[PDB]
């Protein structure tokens, strides 16, 4: 049970989402283009989104598709994430190493800051197994 995890789900006609690390009481976020794969070797594109709000991984935003269709944004897993590295520091200084125990997602994953042979500031979300 330490630093909190939550992913949301943006539901719609097509299915997107935002993995997002909180840490130490800020709770970073990180977009799709993201899915299943093999790893690590094939990091999942985290795009190193806004801070979100405490708590509030309840409920983003959007439209309840249960009308008639449109797409809701809401929690789909939560719970909480181990450091494998410095949890804090790696946020920062570009090596994320951490593992997710939440409602349905879980395991051990790393990010990654994509300034370095990428993009600029994206990051890079790969399985964790270094052992």
């Amino acid at each position: 049970g330490l630093l909190r995890y939550c992913v949301q789900k943006h539901d719609a006609s097509r299915l997107h989402y935002d993995f997002r690390l909180e840490l130490d009481g800020t709770l970073k976020s990180w977009a799709v283009p993201k899915g299943p794969c093999l790893d690590p070797a094939v990091k999942r594109l985290a795009v190193q989104v806004e801070d979100h709000p405490l708590d509030y991984a309840d409920f983003e935003g959007s439209i309840p598709q249960g009308h008639y269709g449109a797409g809701d944004v809401i929690v789909w897993d939560r719970g909480a994430w181990t450091p494998l590295d410095d949890p804090r520091e790696g946020l920062e200084k570009g090596h994320l190493s951490f593992a997710l125990d939440g409602e349905k997602l879980s395991g051990r994953w790393h990010l990654i800051r994509t300034n370095l042979r990428g993009k600029q500031s994206q990051w890079f979300l790969v399985k964790a197994k270094d052992g």
